[PDB]
């Protein structure tokens, strides 16, 4: 039944609603200008500083301790999802593990996205919005942890994609049976092809005119992917240029790969 | 309607049959039994008889790159029996085979491979699996993960008619670098995604969204050539010849 698939669908969007507190549907209301919600934009040096006046050691290495708190965050955000999906916490618990260590960077990027436009990213929960240049100008290395990321969301925001899309999108990515390491591929696979037919029910219904979408964004796994493999090698060159920072522990556990 | 999808899948299938001389199905038919049992490469004595019948690491990494290039013009000949590609701006036409013919290089030698080994020189040999991964560095890890993707990509039990529109689709990829116009390339991969998935329906009935892992395998390619590529940087670490493969 398509029934079934709908209410799959339907299920997941309710808990990505209730897992990720910064939606789609609001980050594009507060980019496009929907009086209330407006960023206040960091662009230069005095900018940020004045920025701590109402948005939430070296400015560079700040805004990098930033990210990555953030990140850490949003790997929480991403394993409460997780958690959601039908089949997931039934699992293998090592499994469990292995699957959010390859799928939480891959939704990351998916949904920093959302965040996104050709001219800069949104912080702090939307509070503020930080330029695409001022981040671009950053101290060598950190100069071009960002550029990748904004390339691939004017790519992946021009498939159009809202929330409903992307519940069951990030689904589909953390359900992938092809993780290095896995014990019991062949149940993860089964629940992944339920998502993926859900997704193309989804997107068929939701997108009738935006022919082979789904095609289009499975594609997209790719780009993503080559993403965290560059990300990766930009990490280790921070680590050892930059002796004296820290990473947070969550985050080098994902890496250690 | 779906006729004019599948008038597509046929001409594309007849192509590649006239455009690739060892066939997959032919492949399989030598792998599994039944066409004399090819001459197996094992050992260091079974290469130096096998060229009699047909430094070491060296010479079967030059074969290699000697085969590459011949497959290169059987794919580009397959690329131009595809509707709308010799329509297409002359520069758009190279820089997708340029970007394209690694990832249908390692998408075909599939068909040739099994998790023991895989065929050579028309299919007239076989060069073990444990023999390759034997080879001295870095020449030993080289051929290694083709072999893990052929393995997971096979599962898949793909035929030449779906291959045949798969390979259309990889050459057709709009976000290959330099692109001058991507429009007609992608409204040219949509009617081949079209095709496929409509193939993949009639042709695998019981194999649930196989059109979904298909194009899931993208992105374990894009890896595969992305390492292969950064193999080779190592190796030119270690005359018109060099010209010739480049
Ligand atoms: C880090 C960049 C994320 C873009 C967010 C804008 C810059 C940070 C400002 C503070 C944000 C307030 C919410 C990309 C990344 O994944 C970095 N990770 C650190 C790591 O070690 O992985």
């Amino acid at each position: 039944e398509s029934a079934d698939l709908r209410a799959l669908a339907k299920h997941l969007y309710d808990s990505y609603i209730k897992s990720f507190p910064l939606t789609k549907a609001k980050a594009r209301a507060i980019l496009t200008g929907k009086t209330d919600k407006s960023p206040f934009v960091i662009y230069d040096m005095n900018s940020l500083m004045m920025g701590e006046d109402k948005i939430k050691k070296e400015v560079a290495i700040r805004i990098f301790q930033g990210c990555q708190f953030r990140s850490v965050e949003a790997v929480q955000e991403i394993t409460e999802y997780a958690k959601s999906i039908p089949g997931f916490v039934n699992l293998d618990l090592n499994d469990q593990v292995t699957l959010l260590k390859y799928g939480v960077h891959e939704i990351i990027y998916t949904m920093l996205a959302s965040l996104m436009n050709k001219d800069g990213v949104l912080i702090s929960e939307g509070q503020g919005f930080m330029t695409r240049e001022f981040l671009k100008s950053l101290r060598k290395p950190f100069g071009d942890f960002m550029e990748p990321k904004f390339e691939f969301a004017v790519k992946f925001n021009a498939l159009e994609l809202d929330d409903s899309d992307l519940a069951i999108f990030i689904a589909v990515i953390i359900l992938s049976g092809d993780r290095p390491g896995l014990l019991n591929v062949k149940p993860i696979e089964d629940i992944q092809d339920n998502l993926l037919q859900a997704l193309e029910l989804q997107l068929k219904l939701n997108h009738p005119e935006s022919s082979q979408l789904f095609a289009k964004l499975l594609q997209k796994m790719t780009d993503l992917r080559q993403i965290v493999t560059e990300h990766v090698q930009l990490l280790q060159v921070i680590k050892k240029t930059e002796t004296d920072m820290s990473l947070h522990p969550l985050l080098q556990e994902i890496y250690k790969d």
